[PDB]
């Protein structure tokens, strides 16, 4: 469940695989500035282990990112 997965990112913030929930501030003007949201091309949220809700996967789908 996504409520779990951001439980759990809450406690475990600077976590690599958490970075995709908390992205640092730099990455969050970057997107502001390309008109693209982080989570469509920041590294640690192309990673297969990283921590991503259902919710959070369908909104990378909804900025058509290609990759």
């Amino acid at each position: 469940t996504d409520e779990q997965i951001y439980a759990f990112c809450d406690a475990n913030k600077d976590d690599i695989r958490c970075k995709c929930i908390y992205p640092d501030k730099s990455i969050v003007r970057i997107g502001i500035d390309t008109r693209l949201p982080y989570y469509c091309w920041y590294e640690p949220c192309k990673r297969s282990d990283a921590l991503l809700p259902a919710s959070l996967k369908k909104n990378i789908t909804k900025c058509n990112v290609s990759d």
